[PDB]
């Protein structure tokens, strides 16, 4: 089984190559990291292995779901620190997901009942709907096209809560810049109708997510940055006329700052939609451009993970809803055991241990 092969992540020795995805819970209630996370993490920790939180606010206005964790207050990095030091204490390594909504929000989730923050004010089509605090399904509001001048401040927030991560001991962190948030805000020319310097080109969409990288990267090292990306996934309105060329011109701009910093990143994160030789094709074009690290993910079962790996489709294979509803999916994979079916009804509840911490070992 080659997804137990040691593999060197930069300055991370791993043991096997089966990685927790990250996943929204919405259990850090008031955006509060809480003791049930720290259960939910060591859980899943393995000795070895390696860990990705979910996505965490970077600063007030970000969040755009209920009960998401942050990391821009002190009080987030002191709760948050807890947790680490529990997951290190399996023997794991955990980077922290640093997330930035954009105009995936709603006035319930922002400061002052302001709206939401994007690239562009064309708002998220009817079709989606934004889960609400009570449960129910509200309506994506047009959101407040920002300067550049602010895109400088939303940067220095990545940097700021880049350097919270490190001081709640995570190993390091994970930029979110997939599945139609923020970032892919910027790099999607189905929503990038801007006509300033981050606007038009393959070059101007690419650089809010490389000032973003960059700013981190100088912040706490290359070798502790994570990048996500998902270029061919259209959710929440967020689709490319190219998404192989703006894949490949991401996968380019972390190439030169990897020589630029004279250190390669921690990996490239890249999550594919479920013709499959088509979209493997496209997942192995961007492996092959990237000197470095890869991540994939999407639909990836035991036997799709083995493959990838042998393969050599991809270094690392990170599982999402898997991990949900087996917290022994380390163990599950080596074994081949059969695997506990998930409950897509708790994926967003709040309760710290039904249908977060109460699914069973084998
Ligand atoms: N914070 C995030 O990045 C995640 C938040 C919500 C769900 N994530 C992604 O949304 C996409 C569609 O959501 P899904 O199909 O799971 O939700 P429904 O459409 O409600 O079913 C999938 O690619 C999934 O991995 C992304
Ligand atoms: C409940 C839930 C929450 C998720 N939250 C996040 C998230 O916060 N950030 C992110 O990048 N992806 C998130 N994802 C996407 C997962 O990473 C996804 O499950 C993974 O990319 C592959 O899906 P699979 O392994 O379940 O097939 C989430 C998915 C689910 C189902």
């Amino acid at each position: 089984n080659p997804l137990f092969s040691p593999y060197k992540m930069g300055k991370f020795n791993l043991s096997h190559r089966v990685v927790l995805a990250p996943m929204t819970r919405c259990r850090a209630l008031n955006n509060i990291p809480q003791a049930a996370l720290g259960e939910y993490y060591e859980q899943r920790a393995t000795a070895g292995g390696f860990l990705i939180t979910e996505g965490t606010m970077i600063s007030p206005t970000s969040a755009g779901f209920p009960h998401v964790p942050g990391i821009f207050t002190k009080e987030q990095v002191r709760e948050w620190k807890k947790i680490v030091d529990v997951v290190h204490a399996k023997g794991a390594v955990i980077f922290c997901q640093l997330w930035h909504v954009g105009r995936a929000s709603h006035e319930v989730y922002q400061p002052a009942g302001a709206a939401p923050i994007s690239s562009t004010e064309k708002p998220i089509s009817n079709r989606w709907r934004i889960l609400m605090p009570d449960g129910t399904h509200g309506i994506y509001p047009k959101p407040r096209a920002i300067g550049t001048y602010e895109i400088s401040q939303v940067v220095e927030d990545y940097r700021r809560s880049a350097l919270n991560a490190i001081e709640a001991g995570f190993d390091g962190i994970e930029i979110h810049g997939a599945h139609g948030y923020l970032i892919d805000q910027f790099l999607k020319d189905g929503i990038n109708d801007r006509t300033d310097e981050y606007g038009g080109s393959l070059a101007n969409r690419c650089k809010f997510i490389t000032q973003v990288v960059q700013a981190v990267v100088s912040a706490i090292g290359a070798d502790r940055v994570g990048v996500r990306v998902s270029p061919a996934i259209d959710h929440l309105d967020a689709m490319d006329s190219n998404p192989l060329s703006l894949g490949l011109a991401v996968v380019e701009r972390l190439n030169k700052i990897q020589l630029h910093s004279g250190s390669k990143l921690a990996y490239l994160h890249v999550t594919q939609p479920r013709s499959e030789e088509e979209e493997a094709r496209l997942m192995r074009t961007l492996r092959n451009a990237y000197q470095g690290t890869f991540i994939c993910s999407g639909g990836y079962t035991r036997e799709l993970g083995i493959e990838a790996v042998a393969q050599g489709d991809a270094d690392l294979v990170s599982y999402g809803r898997l991990f949900i509803s087996n917290p022994d999916l380390v163990m599950r994979i080596k074994l081949n055991a059969p695997l506990n079916k998930y409950n897509r009804k708790t994926f967003y509840t709040q309760d710290p241990v039904v249908g977060y911490t109460d699914y069973p070992f084998l």
